[PDB]
């Protein structure tokens, strides 16, 4: 069980809630922001380091980069007790 040099690049679990600023969505990429503000400026929609994003931009971008998205929502407790009845 010895060190095996990874070869490809790394993927993470990228957590999207209702909304998240791209700092934050490059923090959990283990990408710079400059990289993320660049990659949008190159198909369409310019942003700035701490501007707000929403679901579909967001996991748009993230799934695009290779990353698997898990979004999660805010009002868990209300669906939890609705498939209950």
């Amino acid at each position: 069980h010895g060190f095996q040099n990874p070869t490809g690049p790394i993927v993470r679990e990228v957590n999207i809630g209702e909304t998240i600023t791209v700092a934050e969505l490059a923090a959990q990429m283990s990408v710079k922001g400059a990289e993320v503000v660049k990659f949008m400026f190159k198909m369409g929609s310019p942003v700035t380091i701490n501007q707000v994003l929403d679901q579909e931009t967001a996991q748009l971008v993230a799934e695009e980069l290779g990353h698997k998205v898990k979004l999660v929502s805010e009002n868990a407790l209300e669906e939890q007790l609705a498939e209950s009845l």
